[PDB]
């Protein structure tokens, strides 16, 4: 699909088998989710953007689905306003910038 | 031009006589820019992302070329890490998502 940005870039996503509504972010090197629960081990981890850091737990090679295709990765897990898909899960799914 | 996300977005912007590099970011509602000179009037705000708030100011209705399309709107400017040109803009340029 191509996706204007007049509104935020929302997307639905089905992760450890929930749905969430997440943003495509190309300002994001990875991605972020909201405080869930998801298998696997992880390591503690901090990252930042604009107004600083946040903790987060770190778990790699994680499944989602992101609108209906399909991407393997790491994902954050931690206390971000917004779940956010970051580069790392976009370019596997084949997201491009154009203008 | 289509931009791929295997590196940070990063395109060459002018504004206010200057050239900068800035992060074409779907994840930002609006612009912020690195503490710069910038005209006219301006109101105070401060904004948010992950991590937290910085304190910034609001400028309405600069001009600003983006990889050689021009825009005009609000820009913010602030302790930010990183130049981002948010939606208020993009969608100016005609920038898209598609995957």
């Amino acid at each position: 699909p191509q996706i204007t940005l007049w509104q935020r870039p929302l997307v639905t996503i089905k992760i450890g088998g929930q749905l969430k509504e997440a943003l495509l972010d190309t300002g994001a090197d990875d991605t972020v989710l909201e405080e869930m629960s998801l298998p696997g081990r992880w390591k503690p981890k901090m990252i930042g953007g604009i107004g600083g850091f946040i903790k987060v737990r770190q778990y790699d090679q994680i499944l989602i689905e992101i609108c209906g295709h399909k991407a393997i990765g790491t994902v954050l897990v931690g206390p971000t306003p917004v779940n956010i898909i970051g580069r790392n899960l976009l370019t596997q799914i084949g997201c491009t910038l154009n203008f």
